[PDB]
């Protein structure tokens, strides 16, 4: 995939590893509720910041996400296509998490960086990571949040891999 590789960002390579059970049949639409990046060095240093926090404040295991697309288009590498950021919620074990750098709840994110998940997504059928029958939903429909922003929100709804059933995933936290 046309990833931008952690050591690509100069980010922090060696964290604690969690695993995603596989394969993956839940994707979370997420935004970063941040400025956006223009640039490969801009995105480059957003994403930084973001580990950074999610490691030294939150004390996450990794960065909160599994990539990140930056307003160039361009993918980055987070927790991946195998490991697990937030040490907390079942559903972090069973999801992979992509989340646009900037805020979309007045704006939709550009034409490339919404071609860069398509690919993004389609790359991880074609490698198994993502079951072929993977289904997709924002973060808001699984925590009090405004994320991924109203506008992306109303954007993934008329994917077809989207679905406003998460019954399975609340019990399974439950449980």
């Amino acid at each position: 995939c046309n990833v931008v590789s952690k050591d690509d960002w100069d980010g922090i390579t060696s964290v604690h590893i969690e695993y995603l059970t596989r394969p993956i049949k839940l994707v979370i639409i997420q935004h970063t509720d941040t400025p956006g990046c223009d640039t490969d060095d801009a995105c480059a240093a957003r994403v930084r910041s973001i580990q950074d926090y999610h490691l030294d404040t939150l004390n996450y295991w990794d960065i909160g996400s599994s990539f990140l697309i930056g307003g160039n288009g361009k993918v980055y590498e987070g927790s991946g296509w195998l490991h697990v950021g937030v040490p907390n919620y079942a559903y972090n074990r069973k999801a992979i998490k992509i989340t646009f750098i900037g805020s979309y709840n007045s704006k939709e994110p550009n034409s490339q960086q919404l071609n860069a998940i398509k690919a993004l997504l389609k790359c991880g059928v074609d490698n198994g990571h993502l079951s072929s029958d993977y289904k997709v939903v924002g973060h808001r429909q699984l925590l009090d949040t405004d994320s991924p922003g109203r506008k992306l929100y109303n954007i993934i709804r008329r994917w077809p891999e989207w679905t406003n059933d998460v019954s399975e995933y609340k019990d399974l936290e439950h449980h």
